[PDB]
């Protein structure tokens, strides 16, 4: 049967085609995960198609109802078969679903307007005239919720209690709210997409700092599925004869505008 | 049961302590890796006894007999229950034996003397004057190897039938040959090995250049082991707390002598 694909709408990774109107199923997206889900469908030799998850989230469970959203919801409740995206591997989330090695090593990292006088995390939680605010629903938030290091979580008291909130609903939001605060607003996101704007016109932000960790992205599928197995050999396959060097160097800077 | 911890003597990862003559046990070893087993054992809750690899390699199959060596030997052939060392995650051995998440990221990097007229990869398969070459039985050698990329491959032509011979049992005698070849010899291990030594005196050699590429060290364990899902999630969970990041800088930076 043709495997359900969910995966979500952040560039450069899965991004509708200038003329998608024009065109059908799976040709209608293109990116860095388009271009992986067509790599390890065919080294795992199966027919696939392309969705966009429902409510654009990438996956949390929800306390109390504990109900699962975003991309792992479509795994856990079986509307998707695997997820191809930016999707971070956690510890609970393993805890429901599996995930493929990493195709992709990462980090939290801070986006400035250019000229921000901040250079670290230790600089933002010892300040107040720059506010600095996290994506919501994802592991970055989380990140900060359970962290128990000093600076971290003297950040996080700040965070959750700002008002009016300091966080976003997607990454696009959390890039304009910083190109457009004139250097009061400093936002939390993941260093890979930190990189990629930072190659986006009107190239008005910048990296700063080190990373705040690391981790890395997975192909997941629902526990027990057949899959599985197969994609995670196709990932180290990829890695080891540089597809997947390839396919960033592709979508970040043979594309950069700065 | 008290659980069959395999390991390698290779520094800061798992070394003998100074007065270890009177000591006994796991009691005679410190190190990252050492530390890491400990906190592991702590929270799956198991006891374990940690073993130096018999022929100190770290796992590659014999072509003709099909026979695996090393750490991955010791679990393909059941001589050990888990192996905590900085053993590379690739396809071939996640074929045979099953790895955790990864708990360090790097990548395959170039160590000169100082003063050496190189820079990068590119430059190395340039000119002749100066011979490099890997650690033996090992996840850098056979990524030359394998290589398809026009430098790596030119590279690898050259160390493959370079007289004498290139490559080194112990990352020791790699080092070693690096510093007392005045600057004839360069050496190709991975990036955490490279950023160890680059903080040890005599303080004489360094990184340079980018990783060529990206992979990362996993706990591996048997195949239908009652401890690898517990392990991986083990791992994630320390990830999280920053215990890996703690460690690393215990090991690597804070005994630096440079
Ligand atoms: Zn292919
Ligand atoms: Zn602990
Ligand atoms: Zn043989």
């Amino acid at each position: 049967k043709t495997v359900v694909v969910t995966t979500i709408l952040e560039s450069p990774y899965v991004m509708m085609k200038k003329n998608h109107e024009m065109l059908e199923g799976n040709e209608r997206y293109e990116g860095y995960c388009v271009d992986l889900a067509a790599e390890i469908a065919k080294h795992c030799g199966f027919k696939y198609k392309l969705t966009i998850v429902g409510d654009g989230k990438y996956g949390a469970r929800d306390a109390d109802t504990k109900i699962w959203n975003g991309m792992v919801g479509e795994l856990v409740y079986g509307k998707a078969d695997i997820a191809i995206a930016p999707l971070t591997i956690t510890l609970v989330r393993e805890e429901v679903i599996d995930f493929s090695k990493p195709f992709m090593s990462l980090g939290i990292s801070i986006m400035i307007k250019k000229g921000t006088p901040i250079e670290s995390a230790e600089d933002l939680s010892k300040q107040t005239e720059i506010a600095y605010g996290t994506l919501d629903s994802g592991s970055t938030k989380e990140f900060f919720r359970r962290s128990k290091i000093a600076v971290f979580d003297k950040m996080w008291t700040y965070m959750r209690s700002a008002e009016p909130s300091v966080f976003v609903r997607t990454t696009a939001e959390g890039v304009a709210r910083v190109r457009k605060s004139k250097g009061k607003y400093a936002y939390l996101l993941e260093s890979t997409m930190n990189e990629y704007i930072e190659q986006r016109k009107p190239c008005d932000t910048m990296k700063v700092g080190g990373n705040l960790d690391s981790k890395g992205y997975g192909i997941a599928t629902p526990k027990g599925s057949s899959l599985g197995n197969a994609v995670n050999l196709a990932v180290l396959k990829l890695n080891e004869q540089g597809l997947l060097d390839k396919l960033k160097n592709k979508w970040w800077y043979d594309k950069g505008e700065c």
